[PDB]
């Protein structure tokens, strides 16, 4: 199996115990490390942080430690938005501008492939002809990583790409039978399920779906989004689960009704370290926990949830990520994908659960080490 841990960049302006860098990565922890992001400018791909190229060392460095180890390279991300990729992919000629960055970027930096995150061709303001067009790029890719490796003599560089767990811009964004022919893994982003933009409480990566869910509310949890990957086009094998290593918050209306659909109002709370409404780092939710959150298990869908007065939170801990790296392994399934390994408790000192606990909960049900 394989473990997939995400990296950001921006972790490191963190305010203090907070503040990440590649440098505090285990090495032993994860088979694949992936560097989010890089961004694109006049159809090149460029670095987007002043010190990037200094992390990129830092992080390609942990080799030195783990021979087994590959990294790569995330391009775009959801704040990217979707107008870049949509004109570099509309020619032919943008194409291969683009792929030709990539290559020189990718060796010359030590990155081992690139991982595509466009969210998503179809979606966000991108025309229809970019669902094909996605298709295109990364078939394109895949030939020019191959000739590369022929024209370099060095192993091929791996394509791979984060792709939508909502079905709607599934539908709208990718060729699956035709796309999985020539990316080497498909990270299926099965969080952000469920979220205050909602109204109502709800967990961000169930298992299963809620006794009570129909139709389209019963697209929501991760078994439905894996199996319809599988069931359209794509090999078990070069699927890859995501597991969320965040949780998402919400505000009850009334602190009484505190079930999962619960109705909620706003954004929801942010927290001291992360900062941003709606979302906490797992180290972030201990500190909720241990001062004294009623926590309770989701058991229909396999993940806990907890609140404290008016504020509900949607989360996974190490009993969840346990149930789905089971999950997933009787499902045949490649392995999984953290976002992102800079949200786990990795000094140890939030949780009292060791370092990276999260993170080392499926290094051991995966087998990793
Ligand atoms: C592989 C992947 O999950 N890609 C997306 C991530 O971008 C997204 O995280 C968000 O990334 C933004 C930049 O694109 C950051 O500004 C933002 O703070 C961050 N939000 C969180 C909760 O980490 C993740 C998680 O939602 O999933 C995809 O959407
Ligand atoms: C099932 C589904 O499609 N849910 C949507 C959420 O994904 C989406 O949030 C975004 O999800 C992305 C994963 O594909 C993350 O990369 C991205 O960071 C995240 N954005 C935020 C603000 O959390 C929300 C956006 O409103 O809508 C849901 O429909």
């Amino acid at each position: 199996y394989n473990l997939i841990c995400y990296f950001t960049n921006w972790a490191q302006y963190r305010p203090g115990l907070g503040s990440f860098k590649p440098d505090d990565i285990n090495p032993c922890l994860c088979t694949h490390l992936i560097y989010a992001f890089a961004g694109m400018q006049n159809n090149e791909i460029t670095t987007i942080e002043w010190n990037d190229v200094t992390l990129y060392k830092a992080f390609n460095d942990l080799k030195n430690r783990n021979s087994k180890l590959k990294t790569l390279l995330a391009i775009g991300g959801w704040n990217f938005g979707t107008a870049p990729f949509t004109t570099m992919v509309s020619t032919s000629q943008n194409r291969q501008t683009f792929i030709t960055s990539v290559i020189k970027f990718l060796r010359q930096y030590g990155f081992d492939g690139l991982d595509l995150d466009w969210e998503y061709p179809g979606s966000r303001g991108s025309p229809p002809q970019d669902k094909h067009l996605f298709t295109v790029l990364v078939k394109e890719m895949r030939e020019a990583f191959e000739q590369e490796a022929i024209e370099s003599n060095r192993p091929r560089l791996m394509v791979t790409a984060a792709v939508a767990g909502g079905i709607s811009n599934i539908q709208a964004g990718y060729e699956i039978p035709e796309l999985s022919k020539y990316l080497d893994f498909i990270h299926v982003m099965t969080y952000d399920l469920h979220g205050s933009w909602e109204g109502y409480t709800g967990e961000n990566s169930p298992l299963y779906k809620y006794p009570t869910e129909t139709g389209s509310n019963a697209y929501l949890n991760v078994d439905y989004v894996m199996n319809y990957w599988k069931n359209n086009g794509a090999p078990a094998e070069k699927l890859i689960v995501g597991f969320p290593e965040y949780g998402h918050t919400f505000i009850l209306r009334n602190p009484s009704d505190n079930g999962i659909g619960a109705p909620t109002s706003g954004d929801g709370p942010a927290g001291p370290y992360t900062r941003q409404a709606g979302f906490w780092a797992y180290y972030e939710i201990c500190t909720f926990l241990r001062s004294g959150a009623t926590e309770v298990w989701d058991a229909s869908q396999e993940v806990p949830y907890a609140y404290k007065a008016n504020e509900w939170l949607g989360y996974d801990n190490i009993k969840s990520f346990s149930v789905k790296a089971q999950w997933l392994k009787q499902n045949n399934f490649g392995g999984a994908m953290i976002w992102a390994i800079d949200l786990d408790d990795f000094t140890g000192s939030f949780c009292d659960q060791g370092k990276f606990p999260l993170t080392s909960t499926l290094n051991k049900a995966l087998g990793i080490s």
